[PDB]
């Protein structure tokens, strides 16, 4: 295209910048040091790995272009030490340092589109076997998981092993002290409040870890009629409402380190401790993760005494908002259903049910790392486009 | 002890605080809301899980103590709604909200002691089989790993499978796209600069992931006489020197997001992207992780053009300090040697060596999560004390 065709290339700014004038009349600028650092020749770049061999030690940070020629599709550069580089037009164009170009590329890499939701949620639903068999369906699955935060898959079996198939479709699951996969059932000497018939209030899984699981997979093998309905809420949507309604409570929860703990025996013996802010913000003040399980929050609370009661007051306000009828979405899982969701963004819970002489309710769960998921999503997108 | 024996317990501050006067005359304060939240009774606390059943929804954040009695070893509290709680003296004492008590407990949980080192490093060394067989030795191993950042284990075999034994001793290894364990050897169509005979400059492993591996294990199966010596540097020590010598360069590297990438096929097919600050600080300005591999730093750099050359100038200053003869420690791995090190703190590298018609050099590596390691360290400490 005219946008990707070179009209003129020139060294500017004491030879420290290259400027490309494109055939659409737009101009791009490329620092000489960045071009040299990204030389694609075999000395500098290992093509089989698509990786940089060039060392920092080799890079003159004050380098300027010694000579430059070009045609419509490439630039050819000589360097002061006689090194020689070639750069393709389309490669340069994609990597333009303009804010618009950089932002476009970041969108393509990280899929930031987010659709916030309340009690009006239309639970995205796909077929399990279709997702396993067809790239178009697996793509819709992971893209929707990223954007909405949850997808339900229907028509799995009523036998263990289904979350493992989804894990292989992603790449691999995320092993924790509760196993490769884990069985949510009422257990004698339960090592986790999950493994009882009690109500689970809204929580994220595993804030006792530094790096809580990014994605959760939960498959219904057996369901009870006595209770055990599912509830979910969009934590990012809730945090937005909290900041607006109660900025003091938002400030406390986004700045206060809370200790989490887990001790017991499952896959192996464990004694786990972490610290997190319940509302975890990026450097720009945007919420990126919620870290909260009331069951594993430690008895240890490392704050001065005067900060304690205001913390709990803040926390109450947050949970009250999560529970509001405008925020929460309630549903019942049947055998064969699987939900896959963003464990950093949603909070989830379940209603109490009745104990029995044999197991009346059984879910099999597993976790996946967001990096594993995003990798597969990038591959799938390329395959489908 | 007199320190742990109750002399007086009293509700204060409108019944919103409990004060304990101990037999040493020291005073501790406990917020009423915190005591109620941490009731150990069977309604509030699941003993088999050592976890809180009590919901946020159940907690009156404005609660005060209705009645209190005590003896030397426990306090007995009635609440306004008629709930009833018992707290043991030793439990309360450990959880005193004084800064001194809180800081002591944080030390016991997280083992913060750090011993910075330069080229004078005396490489801590233990026997491999001793570490597998004896808790006293496994304790010294992990405690030293945490404090110094590296331990060498000698007397392993010259066969694959040794890092896997150490992984089981910790709990489990950290699976990545390069496998459960991985073979560092020269490979045709290498998917990583590591799998060549080239020099690796100082790097941390895997900044292409959001959560880079906490701990690295590297076992020498075959070594070459033609090169391939090992080099290490204490990144936390280096960052301290950089902040002192060049505060501008420190500021740039601790505030600038750098994109990292990895594309290829190994355990499965992958297309990985991340963003990190190379020098990653906590909320108090202390360095907690270094994220840097020059080979996987992307060609994509998401900064305005005017910030590019100063970034590279900063980076050069950092690498130059890492390479200084006062900072780096160089050694040669022989068959049977294993190093286990903090991949968030150290940077590591290796000298070039000569290609041959069969494999002349072979290391087997693996990763572990710091949470897995710290769990085992806590268990071991308890077993040994
Ligand atoms: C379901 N399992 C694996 C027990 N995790 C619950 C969540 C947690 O303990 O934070
Ligand atoms: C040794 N392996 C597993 C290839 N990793 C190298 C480090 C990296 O690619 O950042
Ligand atoms: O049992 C359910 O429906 C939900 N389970 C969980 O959220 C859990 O085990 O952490
Ligand atoms: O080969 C060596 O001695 C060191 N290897 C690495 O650091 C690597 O593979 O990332
Ligand atoms: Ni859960
Ligand atoms: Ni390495
Ligand atoms: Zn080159
Ligand atoms: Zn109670």
């Amino acid at each position: 295209s005219m946008a990707c065709t070179i009209q003129k290339a020139e060294a500017l700014d004491g030879a420290h910048l290259m400027q490309i004038l494109w055939y659409d009349e737009e101009e791009s600028l490329y620092p000489a040091v960045w071009l040299r650092d990204n030389c694609p020749c075999s000395d500098c770049y290992l093509d089989s790995a698509k990786a940089r061999k060039l060392l920092v030690e080799a890079l003159d940070v004050n380098i300027g272009i010694k000579g430059l020629i070009f045609d419509r599709k490439k630039v050819y550069i000589t360097w002061p030490d006689e090194h020689y580089s070639e750069f393709q037009a389309d490669w340069l164009k994609k990597r333009c340092f303009s804010k618009q170009a950089r932002a476009k590329l970041q969108r393509e890499l990280f899929f930031p589109e987010c659709q916030y939701w309340g009690s009006e949620l239309q639970l995205p639903t796909l077929d399990f076997e279709d997702v396993l068999r067809y790239d178009e369906h697996a793509y819709k699955w992971l893209s929707t998981l990223k954007k909405v935060g949850i997808v339900r898959l229907t028509g799995a079996s009523d036998k263990p092993g289904e979350v493992s198939k989804l894990g292989k479709r992603m790449g691999f699951l995320y092993l924790t002290f509760y196993g490769h996969t884990w069985q949510v059932q009422d257990k004698i000497d339960a090592n986790n409040v999950a493994y009882t018939t009690g109500k689970l209030s809204f929580h994220t899984d595993y804030p006792a870890l530094h790096h809580p699981p990014g994605v959760q997979l939960l498959h219904c093998i057996k369901q009870t009629v006595t209770g055990g309905d599912s509830e979910i809420v969009d934590g990012f949507n809730v945090c937005q409402k909290l900041k607006k309604n109660n900025p003091q409570a938002f400030q406390i929860l986004s700045s206060t380190f809370v200790d989490f703990t887990d001790i017991g025996v499952d896959y192996c013996d464990f004694s786990v401790q972490s610290k997190h802010k319940i509302i975890e913000l990026d450097d720009k003040g945007q919420v990126v993760r919620i870290n909260f399980n009331n069951a594993t929050r430690d008895t240890i609370f490392d704050v001065p005494v005067e900060r304690v009661q205001p913390f709990y007051a803040a926390l109450k306000e947050f949970v009250d908002l999560m529970n509001s009828k405008e925020s929460k979405f309630t549903f019942k899982m049947n055998p064969g259903d699987v939900i896959t969701f963003d464990n950093w963004r949603l909070l989830h819970g379940r209603r109490s049910y009745e104990a029995g002489t044999e197991i009346s309710r059984h879910l099999e769960g597993a976790y996946a790392d967001w990096d594993v998921v995003m990798s597969r999503l990038r591959i799938l997108r390329q395959r489908v486009e």
